[PDB]
């Protein structure tokens, strides 16, 4: 990817010619891009302990009363502001949880980056070579009316699910979906961004997934995604390819 992608991304997210996005918001998102990665460098050493004190989950009631009625939650969001912060904030808050990660390559890369998020707190399974298939795992964590967190908006494979984004055609994950009609569990959508020199983040309410359609639950999640990020642009770093037009 780069950012000549992130610019015909921004595109569709204002609803403009890539040569006609605002050049501000192109500064912002590539200064929210770096703050990812220079965050990611330091946020191990970080207290974990006062960063969960003093950073707020808007309307983080919606997931402890999932909890309270014992049905797990599913924590499904897009690649925008700091992930692994909120992470770091639910592991202070609640507990451990657990997600999974892509293996990449090499697997000398794969294992840093499971060290990285172990020590924020994270459990993080393998997609592939693991003991166990990931998504029984998970299953078994909503079961116990338990958190997981996954990154949701982006599944460029087979098997992800075609969905509208910005009113074009895309691909997501169906992870959630299935998980969440499988066990239960609340699907919640959640969102997070850089407010200022500190972090936004937010849940909102559980989707409906009383139709069991997979796909109808997906392209709600997708709504909803785009809603939030058309509200933050600026802090949703999507350099890789997104919409199927844009692959090869
Ligand atoms: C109520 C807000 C809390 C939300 C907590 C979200 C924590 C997400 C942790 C993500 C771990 C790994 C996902 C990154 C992998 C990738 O997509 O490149």
């Amino acid at each position: 990817g780069g950012p000549e992608q992130l610019r015909r991304n921004l595109a569709r997210v204002v609803g403009k010619p890539p040569a006609d996005v605002p050049d501000d918001l192109i500064r912002a998102s590539l200064a929210s891009y770096a703050r990812y990665w220079r965050e990611a460098f330091r946020l191990p050493a970080m207290d974990h302990g006062r960063l969960g004190e003093q950073l707020d989950v808007i309307d983080i009631d919606h997931l402890w009363s999932a909890l309270d009625a014992g049905r797990g939650a599913v924590l499904a969001l897009p690649h925008s502001g700091n992930w692994d912060m909120a992470g770091v904030w639910l592991v202070q808050n609640y507990g451990p949880f657990t997600t999974v990660a892509e293996r990449l390559k090499p697997e000398s890369l794969y294992r840093r980056f499971v060290e990285y998020r172990e020590s924020l707190g994270f459990e993080v399974l393998p997609l592939t070579g693991g003991e166990r298939p990931p998504f029984e795992v998970l299953a078994e964590r909503l079961t116990d009316n338990r958190p997981i967190c996954l990154m949701a908006e982006r599944d460029l494979t087979r098997s992800g699910v075609q969905v509208d984004f910005f009113g074009e055609a895309t691909r997501m994950p169906a992870g959630p979906a299935k998980l969440a009609i499988e066990t239960g569990a609340a699907l919640f959508p959640v969102h997070c961004w850089f407010e200022g020199d500190g972090w936004g983040m937010r849940v909102y309410p559980e989707l409906d997934t009383s139709s069991g359609d997979v796909t109808a639950i997906t392209q709600a999640l997708a709504d909803r995604f785009a809603a939030n990020i058309a509200t933050y642009p600026a802090d949703w770093h999507m350099l890789q390819p997104q919409w199927i037009a844009d692959l090869s």
